[PDB]
């Protein structure tokens, strides 16, 4: 029985489940209660990806630009989500980063994947957060790399200002 | 009336609130339903702050250290709050960072303020996340800063791998 594995994984010593255990039991079974918004951190990264003014806010044009990009990434995610699990394999995030063409080493790409991995899988929220953060940091690095050297001279305060803003 | 402000903020043009509105109204007024855990991001940062071998996991010795550091930062947060509301203004954040030993410029503090403050102020979670990220980023910078010059030349691949992991 397919459901028994989900049951036994949360069941107590009495061989039964209570409300809390049922909540976790139903979720992994495939029955969700509803949709949840993006994490606050993910939204903050989005704002910092598109804020040219450095006001910590976003205008309407930039929002349109964000929606189109998010919908594009969602369509790619749904395409790879085989069983509507809401998660994809860590290897699949590695490919997405590579396809961005920011030119990262395999040792960098894989270590990035590791951080956004929850029990050997990456969620939709983490997939987007990782993608958004990579882009915003790359743009920040490029704004400073005026000679196009691939190297940036970072004074401590400028480094803190740069990374803490993203 | 002291309570009127919280009411009118969520009330419709009828002077009446529903259950959804009462939820947001009661929290602002000074009555919370309970405690919530740290955001997953804040916890991810904490693991990253004490990770010595890129494991992405934490041992017990490191956990004991974390708890002491957190309890210390908590104790300082409550002495600034003086309202038990669990929220603090940017000015009291600038004071808190200086005490821990941060030589950050007002410009850097401003960028932190724009990232972690909503509707005017910063939560305890964002306060902690900010502290954790600053310590870990300062450590990353410091370890690349040969002869204590306060300047680091960052290659792109190392910059990304470094900051994405924290």
């Amino acid at each position: 029985d397919p459901l028994y594995g989900y049951f036994a994984a949360v069941a107590g010593q009495d061989g039964q489940i209570d409300a809390d255990e049922l909540q976790r039991c139903l979720t992994q079974s495939g029955i969700a209660g509803g949709y949840k918004p993006f994490n606050l951190e993910t939204c903050r990264l989005m704002v910092s990806m598109l804020d040219r003014d450095m006001s910590g806010t976003m205008g309407f044009n930039e929002f349109k630009e964000l929606w189109a990009v998010l919908n594009g990434w969602r369509q790619h995610f749904i395409s790879l989500d085989t069983d509507r699990s809401g998660t994809v394999d860590p290897q699949e995030l590695q490919k997405a980063l590579t396809t961005m063409g920011f030119r990262l080493s395999p040792q960098a790409v894989n270590s990035i994947a590791k951080r956004y991995s929850t029990n050997g899988k990456i969620t939709f929220d983490d997939y987007i957060a990782c993608c958004v953060k990579l882009r915003a940091l790359t743009d920040s690095f490029r704004r400073r790399d005026t000679a196009q050297q691939g190297v940036v001279n970072f004074p401590y305060d400028d480094f803190i200002q740069c990374v803490m803003s993203v």
